[PDB]
């Protein structure tokens, strides 16, 4: 559900929100049409959960490498701009937005990671990384550290781990080979190892994250930082005489950081699909609306060949386009979530000594084909599970997760029909049979009832129409359908509210001929409460 006349842009925390707001308000003064601009936490991992259900923003920003998996579930709509659009932007840029041979996303800047350290501290900065252990010993004695960066995140690690030959997923013939990771051989065992030598002998604490070494950095507390042109404004507020420059060398390799193409696509459930069309093409990939965005946060190194030009110049733009020609480009590939998710697992256990280097490494290798283990992207719907196993529903093999027993082809159509979620019990995809299901749904009623109302009245509390409340059966929780609460009103028959949730009767359940037999399947001690909750969406 999202309004018409109205777009809602979702953006990174740490991209400058308030500047491409700048560019909104233009939009709303020219146009008419209120544009919103939000960041919430977390939305690479929450926009795919609202995009599957119809919900969301108009517009998501982040990164290319999640877009391919975001198309890939049918959450983006493809993009074909005019044929002097394309010209306006570097080729290279567009290649990044490309999944299936297709446009999926509006390229905006082109991201690298850099070194930035204080001048005051450091005169010259280390071109290498094993000279900072001595380099922080020195520091360490006049109360100051050397380095301070971004542990929580892999992406701010990845240059090391890619220096000696790390590599996410082997790139030949112009296909990414998910089978060849390259996260457990040399290169990226000898670039973790020497992260955590710098925890060990505590040179870095592995609790820093972004803020605790942002504020560490513009306190005047460590010598250097790692972070992108997003955080040049932050310490222009502050009086840190800073210095932007190439990443260090890691085994005389160049330091490999993951190209990040900041990327604008629009929801394929978003009824103004050509509306935020000519925004993007006419306010935001205009010289203007670059420089508010970039005003407040920096943007780095824009694909617009007239607002780039005009800031190339730049000694930090400059920078991190070198940075960016010794990496490599992200790719675009839907397993990317699940990579980063091994990764960032195994670079948090081996910084804080959870598992050895090799032992992290070795998980993640494995881990970064899986598809269950990132409790945040997981298949939550029936079709959403098959589709990402690639199997048909009767060939899936679901256990309730009450009972533990497989579910038969009729109860994972059930499942499907009754629109349940999927439950997931150490990283394996559960469902519910129907014997469970209804017990539950009565031993819910029995004693999670809250009181009853008549459904003109639901409506005049909620203010909304009762077509847009969803309102399950009491005793087989399907939702019902428009003409089933209209049934409600005009037998006069009430709504009930069990544990919060609003519950009618469906057509199936209206009557429910004395021939059949009350509920008693089963195959504080609330437990089996919240678990229901989880199979119907938890609130
Ligand atoms: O760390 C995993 C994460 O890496 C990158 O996220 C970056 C984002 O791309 C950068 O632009 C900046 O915002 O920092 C983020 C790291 O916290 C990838 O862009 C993203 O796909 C991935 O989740
Ligand atoms: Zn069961
Ligand atoms: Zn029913």
């Amino acid at each position: 559900k999202i309004e018409e006349g109205k777009l809602v842009i979702w953006i990174n925390g740490d991209k400058g929100y308030n500047g491409l707001a700048e560019v909104g308000k233009k939009f709303e003064k020219d146009t008419g049409i209120k544009v919103t601009v939000e960041h919430p936490d977390k939305l690479e991992e929450k926009f795919p959960q609202v995009a599957a259900t119809g919900d969301g923003p108009d517009i998501i920003f982040w990164a290319h490498d999640r877009f391919g998996g975001y198309a890939q579930s049918g959450l983006l709509a493809e993009i074909t701009p005019a044929a002097a659009f394309q010209d306006k932007l570097y080729p290279f840029t567009w290649d990044a937005v490309r999944y299936n041979g297709k446009l999926i996303a509006y390229p905006i800047a082109v991201e690298a990671l850099s070194l930035i350290y204080n001048k005051d501290l450091l005169p010259n900065p280390p071109k290498t990384w094993e000279e900072i252990p001595a380099l922080d010993k020195e520091l360490k004695a006049k109360g100051k550290s050397a380095l301070m960066f971004n542990l929580q995140e892999p992406y701010f690690t990845w240059p090391l781990i890619a220096a000696d030959g790390g590599y996410a997923f082997k790139y030949e013939n112009g296909k990414y080979d998910i089978k060849d990771v390259g996260v457990d051989n040399a290169g990226a065992k000898a670039g973790l190892t020497f992260l955590v030598d710098l925890i060990k002998n505590k040179h870095m604490n592995a609790d820093t994250d972004y803020s605790i070494a942002e504020a560490a950095f513009n306190k005047g507390e460590t010598a250097m930082t790692i972070n992108g042109p997003w955080a040049w404004s932050n310490i222009d507020t502050s009086a840190v005489n800073y210095g932007v420059t190439v990443l260090p060398t890691f085994k005389g390799q160049p330091s490999k950081p993951f190209v990040g193409v900041l990327s604008a696509g629009i929801n394929a459930a978003s009824p103004n699909k050509e509306l935020a069309k000519e925004f993007l093409e006419n306010y935001l990939l205009t010289d203007e609306g670059l420089e508010a965005v970039n005003k407040d946060k920096p943007l780095g190194a824009v694909a617009l060949k007239s607002y780039e030009e005009e800031l190339a110049k730049d000694p930090r733009i400059a920078a991190t386009m070198e940075n960016a020609q010794k990496g490599e480009i992200m790719p675009n590939i839907p397993q990317m979530s699940a990579f980063w998710y091994a990764v960032r697992t195994a670079v948090i256990n081996a910084a804080s000594g959870r598992q050895t280097v090799d032992a992290a490494l070795a998980a993640a290798q494995t881990n970064a084909a899986a598809m269950f283990k990132n409790p945040a992207e997981r298949p939550r719907k029936l079709h959403e599970l098959s589709s990402a196993l690639e199997i048909p529903y009767d060939e899936l093999r679901l256990n309730c997760v009450y009972c533990k027993g497989q579910l038969t082809e009729t109860e994972v159509l059930d499942f499907a029909f009754t629109d349940l979620t999927i439950v997931y019990r150490d990283d394996t995809p559960h469902g519910v049979c129907t014997k469970c299901l209804r017990f539950y749904s009565k031993v819910s009623e029995f004693r999670w009832y809250r009181y009853s109302v008549y459904g003109t009245t639901l409506e005049k509390l909620t203010n909304k129409g009762i077509s847009d409340l969803l309102i399950r059966c009491i005793t087989c929780q399907r939702p019902l359908s428009p003409e089933e609460k209209q049934r409600h009103l005009d037998k006069k028959k009430r709504f009930h509210n069990i544990g919060g949730r609003w519950t009618g009767r469906c057509i199936a359940c209206w009557r429910r001929p004395r021939t059949e037999t009350q509920v008693g399947s089963s195959g504080a001690a609330e437990s089996s409460e919240l678990t229901l909750q989880e199979l119907l969406g938890e609130e």
